């Protein structure tokens, strides 16, 4: 929506002023403003806007005031502050050139979302549930990143670690919690929905959608119409399934050419992915997962709305 | 105190179990146990123990139960978790070889820049400890908010320190007493001195902002001497070794040197400060001797002690003077 996107983006200048003491240390406060301005507001803001959409579809229609929708927008920006911190750090860790300037900037940007929460939410019933959610998601996200790191040793991928169980765990902890669960749980808490069973049923569907989302992203990295997962030796769905299907000779090709800088080695891996019928395997998985997720959304109870979860599902599958 | 130290150290293994004992990912929880065991419990736990001591001197004697003193201990370990996360990061940022004898965590087999994740993880973990033990107590939200605020303030301090360096060379024009004082306050004094006392006050259900304000004033003054003394001893302490000069740090010695230096002496600092060659460290140390920095420190130690003691005598409301005198004595060693 034009109205939702514009109202959301209009909050950002306020967040910057809130976090930059708008003081005895103006030069470092001015620097932090530039850290936020470079790293937080550019690009799509899907997690932030999903927080507003979630609240709008969970809250009673009578309670949807401009004031409440703005609070949902502020929670959205706290998710985008978390996103920014993860993006700053991961790029240092993976020594990435581009995405789409100091080390402690990721700790600072992460820490800043709790100042925003304190400013706007400290007098509301949802305050402690929301801070505890952010605390738990950062802890779990770190466990995800560390599990991902345990698939690499001395710059070489550990292909024995490339199991579907470990992959599913990496996606859940590293990505799905903060990307899919966090926005919806935030929307629920702001709508004064605290029922554990409601959060649990939401979590189940969102982790399923999250897993397909990342598998699709992994697939498109190699087979989309420019991906470097193979070169970076990433624990990708393609690599995990390739090893499941591989005969000893196909396993040797992975062991020799996966996670190499030479463009020829990337091309060799893609050729093996084609030989192993990974495109067909993805098509089957996309159909099966869509039908299972559609079923689980139809089955959603505990007084949760289906349209929210269908909207999230549609955005990912694009049908 | 043997009993205090032993009681405090006995809590750590429970905290490791609280944070690592997520049954579907055993390898990462086992790794995190090791991250905590390497980085958190070894050497002096001065900040952690100071939290217990603060509480014991703030709380009503009748309320000092084994249970409450343990809660004070757990808050102290939350300070040590924050400490461990900061030192993990700072070592990567400064590319230091050792800290407290131990090789820096980032230098360990297959860590490097993954120390950023470990930094974030250890900092995050203290909030899990707070939830387990404090979620039901009135002090819960004030303590959570204090930890988040101190984290934010510490990051401002580290960034200000970083703005005294460019391309691995110190910016001597940035080495002013006003910027130095700000670095020490934000980077060190908040988490080292303010956080332990404020935690003790909150656990003793002391929420009066004016009490916290009066405490902060005194603790920032004691904190400033503590870092100046540490900076002095880096160059002039008996090793039986300080690398502040080699590292080109914004040290009290470097700041006061630049105040007292004639153009010729200013050129020695510009030429030799922050260089790796041992001869350059010798030249700076010799310039500090020439400029009479030892005498200058001796006068400051005497004058700051007297000024702070006066300020403690004038502390208002129901704050115990004895707590601030004990902190003073521990730092000045008199
Ligand atoms: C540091 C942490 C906790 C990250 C969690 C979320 C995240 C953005 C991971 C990086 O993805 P990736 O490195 O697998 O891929 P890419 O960098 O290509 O997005
Ligand atoms: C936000 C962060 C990461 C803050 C770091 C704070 C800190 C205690 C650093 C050490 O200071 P230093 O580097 O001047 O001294 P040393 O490393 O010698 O103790
Ligand atoms: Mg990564
Ligand atoms: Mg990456
Ligand atoms: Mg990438
Ligand atoms: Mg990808
Ligand atoms: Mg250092
Ligand atoms: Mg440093
Ligand atoms: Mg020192
Ligand atoms: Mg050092």
């Amino acid at each position: 929506s034009k109205e939702e996107s514009r109202e959301f983006m209009a909050i950002f200048p306020d967040i910057v002023r809130d976090l930059t003491d708008a003081t005895d240390i103006p030069e470092v406060t001015k620097r932090f403003a530039k850290v936020l301005q470079y790293n937080v507001p550019t690009g799509k803001k899907t997690r932030g806007l999903s927080t507003v959409i979630a609240y709008k579809m969970l809250e009673k229609p009578e309670n949807l005031t401009p004031e409440n929708v703005r609070l949902a927008g502020i929670l959205g920006w706290c998710v985008e502050l978390l996103q920014a911190s993860l993006l700053i750090m991961d790029d240092l860790m993976d020594r990435s050139e581009t995405r789409r300037l100091a080390i402690n900037d990721c700790l600072h940007v992460e820490s800043s979302l709790y100042s925003v929460l304190r400013k706007y939410f400290s007098h509301l019933p949802c305050y402690v549930p929301i801070i505890e959610l952010f605390h738990d998601v950062n802890f779990k996200t770190n466990m995800g990143q560390s599990l991902d790191a345990l698939c690499m040793k001395d710059g070489r991928p550990i292909l024995s670690q490339f199991t579907m169980k470990r992959y599913s765990s990496i996606v859940k902890y590293k990505t799905s919690y903060y990307t899919f669960q966090l926005p919806v749980s935030l929307g629920m808490y702001l709508a004064d929905m605290y029922d554990p069973e409601q959060h649990r049923q939401a979590k189940t569907i969102l982790m399923e959608i999250g897993e397909f989302a990342q598998i699709q992203d992994d697939f498109l990295d190699a087979f989309g119409d420019v991906g470097t997962d193979i070169k970076e030796g990433k624990c990708s769905w393609l690599a995990v399934v390739a090893l499941q299907r591989s005969n000893p000779a196909q396993r040797q090709i992975m062991e020799e050419h996966y996670g190499r800088p030479e463009p020829e080695s990337t091309q060799i891996i893609k050729n093996l992915y084609i030989e192993l019928g990974l495109p067909a395997t993805f098509a089957v998985y996309e159909e099966e997962s869509f039908n299972i997720i559609r079923t689980h959304i139809h089955q959603i109870s505990k007084g949760l709305p289906h349209d929210l979860f269908f909207k999230i599902m549609k955005k990912i599958y694009k049908r």
